[PDB]
């Protein structure tokens, strides 16, 4: 969660796609799903970001498809944007046991306990928050599973971006969890 606004130039692919949806949240508008290999992927866009302006033109009160739209009508050449950075997000770094426990239970992306005495615990994790990130990686719609492998597989350090659940059920809203498995970015970023 990087503290502030930074701005990004998008460039149109080939087919005419950024690889955005968006979702309109208490009259701002925030990055519902970054498509892999796309415009917006590579200049660094997240789930959970918030679009302040497009070509410089404030977002306030747009509905998701008055911004889908403004999006269409760009001249493909640059589309600039201003971000705030997954302002409904928070990071928590935790530190593995020796068993390479963190001291969470989870179920489908959500924290529901934690362990008495781990690093979860004397990190302050909190209960009905959904993980949208680990180590930096969008995580959203994998499988419990496969998030088990993702901590598992980590370093000793492990870091947690979440989102308070009644925000993340509002941005998905309506949506399979094997739709985000399919559509969400899941890559590191390349440099
Ligand atoms: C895969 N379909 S989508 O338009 O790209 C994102 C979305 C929004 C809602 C509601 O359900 N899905």
């Amino acid at each position: 969660i990087k503290q502030g606004i930074r701005e990004v130039i998008l460039c149109k692919d080939q087919d005419g796609k950024i690889g955005l949806r968006l979702k309109s949240i208490d009259n701002g508008i925030f990055v519902q799903l970054v498509q892999a290999n796309s415009p917006a992927s590579l200049v660094g866009l997240r789930f959970g970001d918030q679009v302040l302006q497009i070509n410089g033109e404030n977002c306030a009160g747009w509905s998701s498809d008055k911004a889908h739209k403004v999006l269409k009508q760009a001249f493909g050449e640059k589309i600039t944007m201003t971000i705030r950075d997954r302002p409904f997000e928070r990071t928590i770094t935790m530190h593995k046991d020796s068993t390479g426990h963190v001291g969470f239970i989870f179920k489908n992306g959500k924290i529901t306990s934690i362990v008495k005495d781990s690093s979860a615990a004397r990190n302050g994790l909190l209960t009905e928050h959904n993980i949208c990130e680990i180590n930096g990686q969008n995580v959203i719609g994998l499988k419990d599973s496969q998030i088990a492998d993702i901590l598992s597989t980590s370093g000793t350090v492990v870091t947690i971006t979440i989102m308070p659940a009644f925000i993340f059920e509002h941005i998905i809203k309506r949506m399979a969890p094997s739709i985000m498995k399919s559509l969400m970015d899941h890559t590191i970023p390349e440099v």
